[PDB]
C-alpha cells in the first residue's frame, strides 16, 4: 500500500501533538494495551507482576519502555513509507527474541488510535483516524512479511 502526502500530513500533524509529551503519551497506550488485553502482559517478564492501573501508573520503568516504544514509532512514521532499515532489527526481536505474534501489533494499534482519538479530538477526526489507521496496517503488514522471511509468521 500507499499513502497519499495528504494522509502522511494528517499523520504527522496528530504526531506533532504526541511528542509534546511522550512519556504520558507512551503510558497510556501501554495502559490501555494491557487493560484491554490482559493477555499481552504476559509477554513482559518486566512488567508481569503489575495488578492493577494505579500499580502501572506508578511504575517508572513502564513509563521509560513507552517512551521507547513511541520514539521507535515516531521514528518510523517519519519516514513515510520508507522505513526498511528501521523495520528490520524491530521485526527479528519481536519475532525471535520475545515471541510476539502478529495479532498483538493489532491490540496495540487500537490503543493508540483509543488515545488519540480520546486526547486530541480536535485533531484526530474521522477522516485523520482512517489516516493514522492507514499507516499502522502499512507498518503491521510489513511486520507481518518480514515475519516469515525470519521464519516466524504467527
Ligand atoms: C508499535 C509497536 C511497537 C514498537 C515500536 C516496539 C518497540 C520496541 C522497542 C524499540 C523495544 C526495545 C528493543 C527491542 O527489543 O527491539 C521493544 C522491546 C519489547 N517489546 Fe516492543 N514494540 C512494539 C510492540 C510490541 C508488542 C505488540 C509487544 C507485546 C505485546 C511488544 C513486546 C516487547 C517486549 C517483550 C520487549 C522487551 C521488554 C524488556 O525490555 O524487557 N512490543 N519494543
Amino acid at each position: 500500500m500507499v499513502l497519499s502526502e495528504g494522509e502522511w500530513q494528517l499523520v504527522l500533524h496528530v504526531w506533532a501533538k504526541v511528542e509534546a509529551d511522550v512519556a504520558g503519551h507512551g503510558q497510556d497506550i501501554l495502559i490501555r494495551l494491557f487493560k484491554s488485553h490482559p493477555e499481552t502482559l504476559e509477554k513482559f517478564d518486566r512488567f508481569k507482576h503489575l495488578k492493577t492501573e494505579a500499580e502501572m501508573k506508578a511504575s517508572e520503568d513502564l513509563k521509560k519502555h513507552g517512551v521507547t516504544v513511541l520514539t521507535a514509532l515516531g521514528a518510523i512514521l517519519k519516514k513515510k513509507g520508507h522505513h526498511e532499515a528501521e523495520l528490520k532489527p524491530l521485526a527479528q526481536s519481536h519475532a525471535t527474541k520475545h515471541k510476539i505474534p502478529i495479532k498483538y501489533w493489532e491490540f496495540i494499534s487500537e490503543a493508540i488510535i483509543h488515545v488519540l482519538h480520546s486526547r486530541h479530538p480536535g485533531n484526530f477526526g474521522a477522516d485523520a483516524q482512517g489516516a493514522m489507521n492507514k499507516a499502522l496496517e502499512l507498518f503491521r503488514k510489513d511486520i507481518a512479511a518480514k515475519y516469515k522471511e525470519l521464519g516466524y509468521q504467527g
